[PDB]
């Protein structure tokens, strides 16, 4: 699925996101569309042979089990074709371990370069949340 800017604003909201760890919103939409452009469905294989997934391109050498990364962890203790779900409850859960881990938002290399800084919040302008 391909979340509208807003739509996307609102689910992860509902799911806690809004300020969780010390991030505001406007953080976690920038991120959503610099790592997928929005959509649930978007995968990327890095070099190393491990796999990016969903919305958030959550990591399979770490956080999701995709069978084909050899000496990877599980650390959400999913299947990463759980995180290409509509539903982004599994991708939202996941990301707050990660984001807890120590290393905050910057797990995310997109969010680094491209929301770090910047005025995160005209990314829920306009919103109803
Ligand atoms: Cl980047
Ligand atoms: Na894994």
């Amino acid at each position: 699925k391909v979340f509208g800017r807003c739509e996307l604003a609102a689910a992860m909201k509902r799911h806690g996101l809004d300020n969780y760890r010390g991030y505001s919103l406007g953080n976690w939409v920038c991120a959503a569309k610099f790592e997928s452009n929005f959509n649930t469905q978007a995968t990327n294989r890095n070099t190393d042979g491990s796999t990016d997934y969903g919305i958030l391109q959550i990591n399979s050498r770490w956080w999701c089990n995709d069978g084909r990364t050899p000496g990877s962890r599980n650390l959400c203790n999913i299947p990463c074709s759980a995180l290409l779900s509509s539903d982004i409850t599994a991708s939202v859960n996941c990301a707050k371990k990660i984001v807890s881990d120590g290393n905050g938002m910057n797990a995310w290399v997109a969010w680094r370069n491209r929301c770090k800084g910047t005025d995160v919040q005209a990314w829920i302008r306009g919103c109803r949340l």
